[PDB]
Parts: C-alpha cells; sequence; structure tokens
C-alpha cells in the first residue's frame, strides 16, 4: 500500500515488495521517502496539454510518429519483434531526467538482462528498476506496476521529465485477471485497474512530467482497447524484423496522436509527404512480387523504385546510434526530395 521513493532509488533494482535487491549504479544521494503506491490521477485542471515533443533519437519516430511530454504511447509487438531493444533505445538516444522501468511478468532471466543493460548504460545513475518474475504472485505483479508508477509520480512532483516504461501490460492484465477472480469475480472490479493505472502519466502545469511507454505483445481483445485509451501507438512489424529492417517500425500503421501538436508546418509538411512515398513504394512492392513491373514503362513507377533504398536507410538504424531532430529532418529532408 506504500512504497519507498526518491532520488535513493536511483540505480537501484527494487522487487514486488518495494524493497532494493539489487544495483546497476551507486550514487551520492541518498533520499528515501514513503508515498502510497495508490494514488488519484491528476484533475483534468491540474494536467497541462501535450504541446513539447518527447524526443527519442530515433529517426522513424522523432520525424513521423512524434511523441509529446506527458504522452502514453503503445508499443505493440509479438516476440520477437525486438521490443526490448526498442525500450533500450528509447532510453539511451531521449533525453530525460529519469527513467523508470517496471518489468511485469517476465521470465527473471529477462530481468537480469534489463540490469545487465543498465550496467553498461550511460542512463545507468538515472534509472530505477521495478521488476516482478513469473515466480512472483498475480499481487505482486500488478503492485510492481503501481510501485513503478509511484516512484515515477514522485519525480514528476520535483518537476523532473520522466520516462515511464512498463513491460509488459499484457502480463499484468493476466495477473490482474488471476487477482479478480480471487475474491470471486460494484462498485470497484479487479479489471478497471487497467484505466486508472494508464491515465497516471502526463505533464503537469504545476510539476514536471511522465512519458509513459506501455508495451502490448500481440499473438487480443483489449490490445485494441489499450490502444482505444493510449495518446498512440506503435506497431513493431514480424515482416519487417524477418527482412532485417531496424527498428521494425511499421510507420503506415503507427501513429502518434498528438503528432500535429508537438511538431511545426515545416516538419508537418515533410513528414506527409514522407508518408505518401511509403505508401507508394508499398503499392510498388505489390506489383513488383505481382510481376508486373517492367524498367522503362512507367516513369513514374521507376522514380518510385529508386527511391526505396534511400527510404529503406532512411528508417533503418543501428540500436548504438542516437539522431539529433536537426539531424533527423535533415535527412528526411534528402530522402523525399
Amino acid at each position: 500500500l506504500h512504497t519507498q521513493v526518491g532520488r535513493g532509488l536511483l540505480g537501484a533494482v527494487v522487487n514486488p515488495l518495494g524493497e532494493v535487491t539489487d544495483k546497476f549504479a551507486v550514487t551520492d544521494n541518498s533520499e528515501i521517502l514513503y508515498r502510497p503506491v495508490d494514488n488519484a490521477p491528476p484533475l483534468y485542471s491540474e494536467r497541462a496539454a501535450i504541446e513539447k515533443p518527447f524526443l527519442t533519437g530515433i529517426k522513424v519516430i522523432d520525424s513521423l510518429l512524434t511523441c509529446g511530454e506527458g504522452q502514453r504511447m503503445g508499443i505493440f509487438a509479438s516476440a520477437g519483434c525486438g521490443k526490448t531493444f526498442l525500450m533500450n533505445m528509447l532510453i539511451e538516444h531521449s533525453g530525460a531526467d529519469i527513467y523508470v522501468i517496471g518489468l511485469i511478468g517476465e521470465r527473471g532471466r529477462e530481468v537480469t538482462e534489463t540490469v545487465d543493460y543498465l550496467k553498461n548504460s550511460e542512463k545507468k545513475s538515472r534509472c530505477v528498476l521495478v521488476y516482478a518474475t513469473s515466480d512472483y504472485s498475480s499481487v505482486d505483479r500488478c503492485n510492481a506496476a503501481y510501485i513503478a508508477t509511484a516512484i515515477a509520480e514522485f519525480f514528476r512532483t520535483e518537476g523532473h521529465k520522466v520516462a515511464l516504461f512498463i513491460d509488459s501490460l499484457t502480463r499484468y492484465a493476466r495477473a490482474l485477471r488471476d487477482v479478480a477472480l480471487a475474491a470471486g469475480e460494484y462498485p470497484v472490479s479487479v479489471f478497471d485497474s487497467l484505466p486508472r493505472l494508464l491515465e497516471r502519466p502526463g505533464k503537469l502545469k504545476a510539476g514536471g512530467s511522465i512519458t509513459a511507454f506501455y508495451t502490448v505483445l500481440l499473438e487480443d481483445p483489449l490490445a485494441e482497447e489499450v490502444r482505444s485509451i493510449l495518446d498512440g501507438h506503435i506497431y513493431l512489424s514480424r515482416n519487417l524484423a524477418q527482412k532485417g529492417q531496424f527498428p521494425a517500425i511499421d510507420s503506415l500503421k503507427s501513429i502518434s496522436r498528438v503528432f500535429t501538436q508537438v511538431v511545426d508546418e515545416k516538419h508537418r509538411i515533410m513528414a506527409a509527404a514522407f508518408r505518401e512515398l511509403l505508401s507508394e513504394i508499398e503499392e510498388l512492392r505489390t506489383i513488383i512480387d505481382f510481376g508486373e513491373y517492367k524498367p522503362g514503362e512507367n516513369a513514374s513507377q521507376d522514380k518510385i523504385y529508386n527511391k526505396i533504398s534511400v527510404v529503406e536507410s532512411f528508417l533503418k538504424q543501428d540500436y548504438r546510434l542516437g539522431f539529433t531532430y536537426e539531424q533527423t529532418m535533415e535527412l528526411i529532408g534528402e530522402t523525399i526530395r
């Protein structure tokens, strides 16, 4: 019902009981406070409008799927489309003050993977990790989500720009379902914990912000209405991963619902122009695989064909590399020209 919060948790690993069990970094700060894990979402009047971009350093995201400070973004993928590696990129190449990661229902190898990743990360001293493995109860998995959010909420009230990661909402949802049948399942369900959890992030007028990334596993009914609640979603295409396209983000099947609110007109024009070229390329891919593309016949098709490699090159991104907003807009500029 209460968890540890504060700068003293920076660099630490926290189990579903709110106790530190490991560290991936050590900091000079030792601030430890206590707050409840279940807190009310901000009043609408307390919430600031999402107007400022949350840069990720990932070209396809920053250019076509631009995130906003205080936004909730879904990450939809089937294991493995490189979901974990996308999250790692989001941590490395963004510029948040503090990163809070909640790993829900992960095998435990997996938990150690994230820890070993953080142990060599440059963001190590700005991260807090909360985990719940497959060996913990369904109640403990749910609390892992609340603890991570509550930890993030404290940093937000201090005015920090916080990025919250929940991997995954899928395993969290199962745990919630198992908990629901406990006590045999007015006016409180166990099923409604999911919206309460998701409306907690955001930018506060009086405080910092929480930009949250919720991962959803694909193999689902409420995968479709976690989508309904959030402010956008990123889809990792299995097709794109197998073609060696990394990150395997399907731009055309993804959206940031705050896109036009966080980029200027010049950006908006380039993005729209890029998406059309993308659509034209997909049309040609079909025509090619149908065996109806002969060079020389249609000048427009030939012009589109010769744009495929530069477009693919723009979408491609080494996971170790991060791009500034000026670089991304510069690159997409030569792609559509």
